[PDB]
């Protein structure tokens, strides 16, 4: 049912105008209007599109035929062009039928004329169905993808794919739209409200949210409990933006005294950097695939990314190193900051190639084709890049001298308890002890 | 039927003759003239071909076999000769017959020293079967291609495929007839001049101007209309060159005031630099997948293109980062920016290896195998085309530093009055009061 596709209403709408054409067709079709010959459906993965597709298959009336984009070439030659023959056959032998055709990228890859031969074969076949010599009317086709750019210029024509349609992430509002979707039929207590669990999700798709609320149902059940609140979601929230924690693994006092001071690097480094993101919680239990994790939230969940922000980034990803290298010595710096560095990596080039952020490269965009570039231009683009890092390190060891004491007060806050939240963090580093355990 | 074809008109010419020529030979006969054997259509997806020929199957008065370049080669050897060698049998069977071959992009690939041995048996065929050695006469074949360089030289040998029509986008009065034509469908008011929606889509081939009347209809319908007007033909018009409108969106006023002030300076660096393109709505509603763009529009749809044009399409795509450094200061420019870098950096290529408008390059075509040239030739090119760059942006901001005035004028215009016009633009860039209510 449409009910079931909360959040994502222009998609929902622009399918359900084609459900109620197909209902009473002399309410649209007075003027002259008629079918769409084919809607498409581009979007990341996990945000409803082959869900919609299920919907317009449960809302519809007439009979919905799907296929997979891949169920088509088996080892010959023209065993796919045969299959879309047979289909399409099937689908105008009755009334007006419904063609969900999914994964159309395994079928809709662009001709090149270097190589084109037996391979594109199923793709001109199925063009010659949609829209060729003979006109059939009735049959409406749906198909989807996670890559709108892949697929061929001759499906994405009007005509074939009439009107284009892409599902993407949803905001908060949608966000609490689809909470509130998924937690009926799971025994709610009291103390639940989707809004605070919205606002403190940034980025999720349905799926993940969708997850969010089974996996802590399960654990409520788990814990013998009679009612789902907000410790569960919160939790399970946990689990899925950090990673599922492991209260074992026994280790020394040296190593995990060692990851202290590591995270506790990249928090006080966070957390005293004019544009860094908010904090978030800052363990060293092993978490996920890490020893030890300091995560960060956004609240207003941007689609941009100022200067500012790029360069507090780039400073956060390295109090680790600079951390453990003041602390330990510099002969003693471990080969685990490499990991975290190689992201920081990434962000440089992004501040120079791609955004235009370096004066001295200029206001052009050497990201696509790197390599029709000549090799002056790289060259200053990428010592560009190293000068970044290496300033932004300059940066951190500056600040992480100023705030010793935070760090070393921060340190044993980590060392004796395991966790801390964001206000714990800054007590911890204002000196007033804490109401839980000291593990 | 050869009437609704509107546009294209010598494809049409050339097959009007070919049917004239089967409906009184003594008039082309005289002098001893015999019948094309073979007419080839080309052009890009959406422009007329397949029209064309229901079109002479429709007007022709005789038989005519139609096939697509997939229906061939089946899983066994030897399959798809067999089948056209049949098909060449029942046509002259028949009688005086035409054949159309559509999507011919399948058979006729090119030959190469590296292909496996049975790939081209079926072309190979088709090759003695048009003009092999037991010649006759009365059998026309038509083809239609969107990649006619990608065909094996044989196949467009005259003596098989006389005639090479080249179907095509049409121009200002070709979209006019399109339009014209298409609406006789359509229960029309009286505000409805086609020779404005002519005017206002500048590279829409012709399935697209179908599709955009169909949407103007239905939507008609959806308003519970009595007959489609003007603005619905606006509102689809935009629909297919913006995008979707999206209406639920939250946001923050310090969002849509930023976005407001970068198609505040796109606006401004299109309204006041000499030879740019003229000016069209521009909006903040977030269309699509943007958050806000400003939409420029030609006027005499050339294909040539000045060097004053040029460096005018760079400073418009300069003005926008250029107006988000002279408001929010240097440190707080964004990543949108980048979206716009990526185009401008395209033009500028196109100034200096191709189009020759540089002086230090010379008047040589750097083109075609770019990665056959020199180091250091290639060298000189990109430093060229950074300084185009660079000077663009210089002259960009000191032209929004004269126009701060309407800049924050426009600005302030457009986070009131959602989506002005060019007009309304104007009015809103001196002061006066625009004849509609705020949002
Ligand atoms: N708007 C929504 N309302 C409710 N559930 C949703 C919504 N969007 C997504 N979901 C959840 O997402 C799941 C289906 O995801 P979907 O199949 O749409 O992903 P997808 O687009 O197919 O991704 P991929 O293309 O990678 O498979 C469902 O189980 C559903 O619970
Ligand atoms: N010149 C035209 N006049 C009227 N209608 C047109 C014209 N050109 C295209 N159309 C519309 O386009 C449709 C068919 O386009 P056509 O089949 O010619 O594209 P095509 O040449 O096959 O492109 P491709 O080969 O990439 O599919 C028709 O249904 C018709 O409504
Ligand atoms: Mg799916
Ligand atoms: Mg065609
Ligand atoms: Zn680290
Ligand atoms: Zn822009």
């Amino acid at each position: 049912k449409f009910d079931d596709v909360c959040g994502c209403d222009e998609a929902r709408a622009e399918l359900e105008e084609i459900v109620d054409f197909l209902k009473d067709p002399t309410k649209y079709e007075s003027l002259g209007g008629k079918l769409p010959k084919g809607v498409l459906l581009t979007g990341p993965p996990g945000t409803g599109k082959t869900l919609l597709a299920r919907a317009t298959a449960g809302e519809a009336g007439v009979d919905f035929f799907f296929m997979s984009g891949s169920e088509f070439d088996e080892v010959y030659v023209g065993v796919g062009a045969k299959r879309i023959r047979d289909l399409f056959a099937q689908a105008r032998s009755r009334a007006p039928a419904i063609i969900f055709i999914d994964q159309l990228d395994a079928i809709g890859g662009k001709r090149n004329p270097k190589d084109q031969a037996y391979a594109k074969q199923t793709l001109n076949q199925l063009l010659v169905e949609l829209d060729g010599f003979s006109q059939t009317s009735g049959i409406i086709i749906i198909g989807a993808t996670n890559f709108p750019e892949a697929l061929d210029k001759a499906l994405t024509r009007p005509g074939r794919f009439d009107k284009v349609v892409n599902v993407d992430l949803p905001d908060v509002r949608g966000r609490a739209d689809i909470l509130k979707h998924h937690m009926k039929k799971i025994t709610l207590a009291d103390n639940v409200d989707p809004t605070i669990i919205a606002r403190g999700t940034p980025g999720l798709s349905g799926a993940e949210l969708a997850n969010l609320v089974n996996q802590a149902a399960v654990y409520a059940c788990q814990k013998n409990a009679v009612s789902v609140d907000m410790s569960h979601f919160e939790w399970a929230k946990d689990k899925i933006l950090m990673g599922a924690e492991r209260k074992t693994m026994v280790l020394t006092d040296a190593a995990r005294k060692a990851t202290a001071f590591h995270e506790a690097g990249h928090a006080i480094m966070a957390k005293y950097t004019n544009g860094a993101t908010p904090l978030y919680k800052a363990t060293i239990l092993p978490r996920g695939r890490a020893l030890g994790i300091t995560f960060q939230l956004p609240e207003m969940d941007k689609v941009d990314i100022t200067k500012r922000e790029c360069q507090a980034r780039l400073d956060v990803c390295m109090g680790g190193k600079i951390a453990e290298e003041l602390i330990y010595g510099k002969d003693n710096t471990t080969s685990g900051c490499g990991s975290d560095l190689q992201s920081a990596t990434g962000t440089a080039r992004a501040m120079v190639t791609q955004y235009g952020m370096s004066d001295d490269v200029g206001p052009v965009n050497l990201s696509e084709e790197w390599e029709s570039w000549s090799n002056k231009i790289r060259d200053i683009a990428d010592n560009e890049v190293i000068e970044l890092l290496k300033d932004s390190e300059e940066r951190a060891r500056r600040l992480l001298t100023k705030k010793n004491v935070e760090l070393h007060r921060l340190a044993q806050g980590l060392i004796e308890y395991e966790t801390l939240d964001a206000h714990e963090i800054e007590q911890v580093c204002k000196g007033e002890k804490l109401a839980k355990l000291k593990t």
